[PDB]
């Protein structure tokens, strides 16, 4: 998972995500 923009998103998430994050997956 990740926390961003105040927001988390959960574990197996993948999202488009602004640079310099880009496209990202989050197993946490």
């Amino acid at each position: 998972g990740f926390c961003w923009h105040h927001s988390c998103v959960p574990s197996g998430t993948c999202a488009d995500f602004p640079w310099p994050l880009g496209h990202q997956c989050f197993p946490d």
